[PDB]
């Protein structure tokens, strides 16, 4: 796996973002976790949804750099957007997220997986402390 330069164009929840990849926008899908969610009618704002878009939001726009790393698998979703692990000055934004309580590791899928111990780890661990979602 490689790093790839990016830019913010726009956060749009914990786990979605909108950025400049290879000079074309495009929106990106944080691999391998789920953050509680502001959109949907078909939900409403769930619970931390809006603690999550702020540290996502917050971590990507004060960053000096951010690069996109693609898995070995699918690198789109059915609905067009990227798919990726995505780094703010060298630490991941979805271990973070992970780390804080603020995400649970999602239904996995390979071969997109190759941080999934990585992460289920953080995971453990955030739970172990109650944080946030595990409160």
């Amino acid at each position: 796996l490689h790093k790839e330069p990016a830019t913010l164009i726009k956060a749009i929840d914990g786990d979605t973002l909108k950025l400049m990849y290879k000079g074309q926008p495009m929106t990106f899908r944080l691999l391998l976790v789920d953050t509680p969610e502001t959109k949907h009618p078909k939900k409403g704002v769930e619970k931390y949804g809006p603690e999550a878009s702020a540290f996502t939001k917050k971590m990507v726009e004060n960053a000096k750099k951010l690069e996109v790393e693609f898995d070995k698998g699918q690198r789109t979703d059915k609905y067009g957007r990227g798919l990726a692990y995505i780094y703010a000055d060298g630490k991941m934004v979805n271990e973070a997220l992970v780390r804080q309580g603020l995400a649970k590791v999602a239904y996995v899928y390979k071969p997109n997986n190759t941080h999934e111990q990585h992460l289920r780890k953080s995971e453990a661990q955030a739970k172990k402390e109650k944080l946030n979602i595990w409160s």
